[PDB]
């Protein structure tokens, strides 16, 4: 049987205090009757207002990226600081990250690693880019992605991970990996796990697909056998987001 | 004479709730009597708490980074998000920044020009290396760093710029630059601005220092003629920021 589905929300850099009190109180009203754990992302300066106002109980909030250690970094956040407010999920490896922000496999393997160790739950993001896929090199990337941060995790510190399985052509591109594009690698993904790691963590791992998910499109993705929920840009902005969540039934 | 002098804190990537709820308090006690525009630029995540609980009527709070536009961009906060939660100071081009995080003259350039657009008071740094200065390129450095600052500026947007000499080398390294050595940089960066963008705006822009700055060493730099004030780090996170006020007096 599938672990606990996750339907998480990354916000990424939108929202004003009006716009994120009136969607809160969407999620808030919609009454979840089913085992999911619901996320929420915000940007930072949003999250006290999050935390402030919602109050689904199946909710936790997240922040949608950390750096590991507080000290001389202006303008970034620290996994202590986050702890402290009571934020204790964190998205890693989001791909515009990897992309402009320079987060190598290295950098997202040693941010997960010290994640994990101050007691975060984790959604570590994975995924080809349109050239790697149209290479086959899909399977390569992913297991080159995940092996990375494995090699920095003791096997008990899985039980903090959730992966997001994310290609990057399918991300605000109106252009959804099909179901069976996703559950192939997902399978692939819990092989892997299964063979490295251990057959226990892979049965409990919970692996999400990211991508153009939404109302739509979300029950069938969700019912392919390796698929545990979604991670959602665009339509988590949106009242569809129930929607989404209750595809996870 | 003079323009209003700003004390600014730039507190980096530090705080718990309960550090600032007592370091808050702590500024919020000290009475200040003169003409000062005081600034605290908490972690986004913790402007909320200092929203609520900074009263001291001197004060304004900044963010420490932002960029321009909000979207797809997971991580960071945009100067609209900002904007809407009442946050319009922003500091810019701060060094590890500029260094670490990519921010070319260009790239900071952009930033300062979107802030003025956007109604911000901007606190941008400028400022030379250790080997540009023993390389007598200290000049030359700051003179472009506000060139390209000055180049996507209307002259009407200066009213909203605060500049902050603040030299690389005396960034956290406990040397301070000397009251001669900081007042020759601030007399050449007003020089340049009487000539390029006006007398009347070079008379009332606020030129700060930043390196090092504490109680002890604060009075007698404000003491040269072409110094409106500082940024500070280390010692803003401690009770001596009363002292670093008061020092513009
Ligand atoms: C995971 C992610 O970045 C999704 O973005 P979307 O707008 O394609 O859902
Ligand atoms: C402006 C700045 O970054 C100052 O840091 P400090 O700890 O040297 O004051």
């Amino acid at each position: 049987a599938k672990p606990q589905p996750i339907a998480a929300a990354n916000w990424k850099c939108n929202g004003t205090t009006a716009s994120i009190e009136k969607l809160v109180q969407v999620f808030n009203e919609h009454t979840i009757s089913h085992d999911v754990q619901c996320v929420v992302a915000p940007t930072f300066v949003h999250i006290p207002l999050v935390q402030a106002k919602l109050r689904n109980p199946k909710y936790v909030i997240s922040a949608q990226n950390a750096i590991a250690k507080s000290g001389a970094f202006t303008g970034e956040v620290s996994m202590p600081i986050l702890k402290d407010i009571g934020v204790h999920w964190v998205i890693l490896g989001h791909s515009e990250r990897r992309t402009y922000y320079g987060e190598t496999d290295e950098i997202v393997a040693q941010k997960v690693s010290e994640a994990c160790k101050q007691g975060f739950m984790v959604i570590a993001c994975i995924g080809e880019t349109l050239q790697q896929r149209e290479a086959n090199q899909t399977a390569k990337v992913v297991l080159s992605q995940t092996s990375a941060i494995a090699a920095k995790l003791t096997k008990d510190a899985w039980n903090q991970v959730v992966l997001a399985y994310e290609p990057v052509w399918a991300i605000g591109t109106g252009k959804v990996a099909t179901p069976e594009q996703a559950q192939e690698v997902h399978l692939l993904l819990r092989k892997w796990v299964s063979e490295n790691i251990g057959t226990d963590v892979a049965a409990k791992l919970r692996i999400l697909y990211g991508g153009s998910v939404n109302a739509a499109n979300a029950a069938t993705l969700y019912a392919k056998p390796d698929i545990n929920g979604f991670l959602v840009g665009g339509a988590s902005l949106k009242p569809e987001f129930r929607d989404i969540i209750d595809a996870t039934r």
